[PDB]
């Protein structure tokens, strides 16, 4: 409930965005990540025990602004389920292009980040989360099934892993050659023809 | 050879083992010549750089596939689809199967940092890319050609999410294996990724 520390944690996190993304994850201290921010280390420390605990502070930030489209979506209350993945996915994408912010943190996760066995805990936090992100996915398929959008003998999961590996792949790509995806222009087509994979696809059936 | 032509194979092994270990970023040339029992200087005589060893474990995955990949790649094919298919599956099936192939993926997307202090990794990867797309289109148009596919059908972008695809499923497979049974149900992950290209309206124009 006190200031300060919400104000020091706040500028801990932009330093290591910046930090990260000019050094990379590999070779960044926290020693590193105090200099730049003003800060002191022990209050880095106060406030991260390891660099593994920070990293995932920058990854978990990603999940704020989507955060109400994704609830709704996998709520089985939800009329347009869908509706609200279809929606869902052009946030992402948007959010990507416009916001710095989000374009810098996802360039740190795919394309400056190791996994060495020296630091474990980077693997797990990673694997972790997309089994989360997959648990929702599939949730949401499954209720655009009963709903009647999807076809009737889809498979929740495959369907899910399929569209997960195609957002994960196309982000990427555009990160390492935006100039190759219009993906502000577009967006509508990148994220329909995902959806179209999940609608149309025999092989995704049974 | 008269100094070995095999050193080269050598370095490149060691290359995997120390960059498979502690990553591309803190991986010194000091580091592969201890373990490859060699010295620096031996391995300046095969490379200029470590970017120029990435480059070689890069371009040492492109040979399995070469033939299949050229196939696809003439007009003189007649089943240029079937051959994307043969390919995929290789992909997978290699990638599932051999080891060697697996440490490589795996130092490619979870091992190798871009960052600008060797700006020389991003660019490699970069044209390493465009190459890889510039194959996908050639091969997405012939299958158009012999009516394999839809029509007049829009390629680059079929391309792009084909490559996006691919790409997204090995990555999923080397972070969480058994979550894809890749090696069983090799049919069913490559041909929805083809369903994609040949069914979807968004793919046309
Ligand atoms: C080791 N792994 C198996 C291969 C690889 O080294 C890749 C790389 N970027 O280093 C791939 O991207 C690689 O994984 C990959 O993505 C490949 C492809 O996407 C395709 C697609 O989609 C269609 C036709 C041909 C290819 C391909 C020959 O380029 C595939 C090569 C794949």
């Amino acid at each position: 409930t006190k200031e300060e520390a919400q104000e020091t944690r706040a500028q801990i996190i932009e330093a290591a965005e910046r930090a990260f993304y000019k050094r990379g994850v590999a070779r960044t201290t926290l020693a590193d990540i105090a200099e730049l921010a003003g800060v002191t280390r022990g209050a880095i420390y106060w406030h991260f025990n390891n660099k593994a605990e920070l990293v995932q502070a920058l990854l978990d930030s990603l999940h704020e602004t989507h955060d109400h489209l994704a609830r709704a979506s996998e709520s089985e209350d939800e009329v347009d389920p869908l509706g609200c993945m279809r929606k869902l996915l052009l946030q992402v994408f948007n959010e990507l292009v416009l916001d710095a912010r989000t374009r810098r943190i996802n360039e740190i996760l795919h394309h400056k980040c190791e996994f060495t066995d020296d630091m474990c805990e980077i693997r797990q936090q990673r694997q972790s989360a997309v089994l989360d992100c997959h648990k929702g996915i599939t949730l949401a398929l499954a209720n655009a099934v009963r709903r009647g959008q999807l076809p009737g003998e889809l498979d929740a999961e495959r369907a899910a892993v399929a569209m997960f590996a195609y957002v994960d792949g196309l982000i990427r790509r555009w990160l390492l050659l935006p100039d190759s995806v219009d993906l502000l222009g577009d967006v509508e087509k990148w994220v329909d023809t995902g959806l179209d994979m999940l609608r149309l696809s025999p092989a995704l059936r049974k």
